[PDB]
């Protein structure tokens, strides 16, 4: 799914990332603002 690529990117890349999250670690930027259950 490259557009869900694309999308995620145009959307989550253009609306934050070239500032700090950049592309690496973004992964877990937004999974922690939604996945991160900080169970351990």
């Amino acid at each position: 799914t490259v557009f869900a690529f694309a999308s995620m990117l145009c959307l989550l890349n253009s609306t934050v990332n070239p500032i700090i999250y950049a592309l690496r670690s973004k992964d877990l930027r937004h999974a922690f603002r939604s996945m991160f259950p900080s169970a351990e």
